[PDB]
């Protein structure tokens, strides 16, 4: 399958006349029917295989095609197909005038015909144009033409579909054969699959979004590789998941029993000396000349 496209560029015919010779009134208001077909050795009649297709008026008498126009550079006439491009092809190309506004094929009468082109060819598909020119009695064509894929195929018969996306279900751009090609980030046969933060747990941490490292439970830090203590552990650490390792100075389950109450809060003033108590919390042993709980009153 594929599309042939055909640009016209120029069309000469300073006479202003039908291919009958006579003049066209005002002047020869041109447009062109195009068919397609299969080779064939002689010239002949028979139905158009690749099908026709039709410009509206593009100029009058000597002009050349505007981009804008259906047939110029920007805009050109298009036969797409479903089958296998042969190769060879027949194309004829049918210069009329337009004596009013109705281009239908009833309306128009058997002398309005400007000229006729044949043209045998032999082309492959691909992005090249392939420029030519054909001198008719007392007009000229230049035009060019080639075959490629419609849009978003890929391959010699065009078979191969690739139009990229970056959504749930993929993230990729296509190479010019046609195969994926992920965005950074992404792998896996269709590129659906994240790849996380360099780094990311084995175990502990997973991902659902590219360099990204979502923690199991029981885990933490940016790699997933931190365990988190028990969710009443105070002054304490882990190894493994929910444990509770007491610092120096700390004790029960939850780390929490103060082995230390003189370090961890200095109560006593003016020098005094501190020691735990069990019952009181701590005790506060005065220097000479001071009184009170933690020695801050002088005698
Ligand atoms: C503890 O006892 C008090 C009375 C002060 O003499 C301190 O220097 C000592 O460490």
């Amino acid at each position: 399958s594929g599309v042939f496209q055909l640009q016209l560029q120029e069309f000469i015919n300073e006479r202003g006349v039908l291919a009958s010779g006579r003049p066209c009134e005002p002047g020869c208001r041109t447009f062109f029917r195009v068919c397609l077909k299969h080779f064939q050795a002689v010239v002949s009649p028979g139905p158009c295989t690749f099908g026709t297709v039709s410009t509206p008026v593009l100029g009058t008498n000597s002009f050349a095609v505007r981009d804008d126009s259906s047939g110029g550079g920007r805009n050109p006439l298009q036969l797409p197909f479903n089958f296998t491009w042969p190769g060879t092809f027949s194309l004829i190309i049918e210069a009329w005038h337009a004596p009013g506004d109705d281009l239908r094929p009833e309306a128009l009468p058997p002398d309005a015909l400007i000229s006729k082109i044949a043209i045998q060819g032999s082309l492959a598909v691909g992005q090249n144009w392939l420029l030519d020119e054909q001198t008719s009695t007392l007009t000229r064509l230049r035009y060019s033409y080639r075959v490629i894929c419609s849009d978003n195929y890929y391959g010699d018969n065009c078979s191969r579909l690739c139009k990229k996306r970056n959504d749930h279900f993929g993230h990729y751009v296509c190479q010019p054969d046609g195969n994926l090609s992920c965005l950074p980030g992404w792998t896996g046969e269709y590129c659906q699959q994240p790849i996380c933060l360099s780094g990311c747990h084995e175990q502990n941490g997973y991902c659902s979004k590219p360099a990204e490292c979502l923690c199991r439970p029981g885990w933490q830090g940016r790699l997933c590789n931190e365990c988190i203590p028990h969710n009443g552990c105070r002054h304490g650490t882990c190894s493994t998941p929910w444990q509770c390792t007491c610092d120096e100075g700390w004790g029960g389950l939850f780390c929490d029993q103060d082995l230390n109450y003189c370090t961890h809060h200095s109560p006593c003033k003016n020098g005094a000396t501190c020691s735990n108590s069990g019952q009181r919390s701590y005790t506060c042993t005065c220097r000479p000349g001071y009184t009170g709980v933690d020695c801050e009153l002088e005698l």
